[PDB]
């Protein structure tokens, strides 16, 4: 039995709103985001880590363009492959493409695997945000409701299922009976609810949140 709703927040799991800037980096940000709270589980510690390591060094290889867009499955891959990666705070954000900085010395996480969840299916969704923690989703944000969105339950009749923005889950829940999705985005804490927005939760796998799912894990 799932709890009727979730904020991983309110735990300790989840750092303060990111601003990605004029950098397309929110697959990045919604990686870190994944990591963050699995570090947390596993060492009790929340520890901002580095989106800009991800932009300048999982880039060709996975697949990934930096400030250009990217995959949140393939940043996890490159920091399975590299052994970790750096805290924010030793690799800090420019909203810029640069050259590889990564060092060893400041790596604050590892990650050992990766789960993709199955297309559209917001029951299984709804589990891994219960049972493993906060899940990297992509959505469909290009229509200006998206963006000039400061509150309530999300709804967009015009959304799509086809994703082009890298967000971060970190619960669930329902509003007066409207169930939505509890979603951290990475355009600073004046968008949204102090840089949240709740998205339409049960109706059609709206605007593709439920497309592309996956989570990280840290494993022994
Ligand atoms: C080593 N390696 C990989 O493992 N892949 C993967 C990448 C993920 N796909 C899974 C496809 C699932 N899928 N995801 C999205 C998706 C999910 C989240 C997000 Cl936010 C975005 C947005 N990202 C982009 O639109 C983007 C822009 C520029 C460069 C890369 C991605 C898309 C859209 C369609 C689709 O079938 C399998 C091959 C690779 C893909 C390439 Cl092109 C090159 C190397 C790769």
């Amino acid at each position: 039995i799932l709890p009727d709703s979730v904020d991983w927040r309110e735990k300790g799991c989840v750092t303060e709103v990111k601003y990605q800037g004029s950098c397309g980096a929110s697959w990045a940000f919604s990686a870190v985001g994944a990591l963050e709270a699995q570090l947390k589980l596993k060492t009790g510690k929340l520890v901002s880590l580095s989106a800009q390591n991800l932009v300048d060094c999982s880039t060709e290889k996975y697949g990934n363009k930096g400030c250009n867009g990217g995959f949140m499955t393939t940043a996890f891959q490159y920091i399975i492959d590299n052994k970790g990666i750096d805290s924010d705070a030793s690799y800090p954000y420019k909203a810029m493409d640069q050259k590889c900085q990564y060092d060893s010395k400041y790596r604050a996480a590892t990650c050992s695997k990766y789960t993709e969840l199955p297309y559209g299916r917001e029951d299984v969704l709804k589990e891994a945000v219960a049972n493993k923690g906060p899940v990297s989703v992509g959505v469909d944000a290009r229509h200006p409701s998206f963006f000039l969105y400061r509150s309530g339950v999300y709804y967009e009749p015009s959304c799509t299922q086809n994703v082009n923005h890298g967000v971060l889950v970190v619960g669930y829940g329902d509003l007066n009976g409207k169930e939505y999705w509890l979603v951290k985005n990475s355009w600073g804490h004046n968008f949204g609810e102090e840089g949240y927005i709740r998205m339409a939760r049960n109706k059609g796998n709206h605007c593709g949140i439920a497309s592309f799912p996956s989570y990280p894990e840290i494993l022994q």
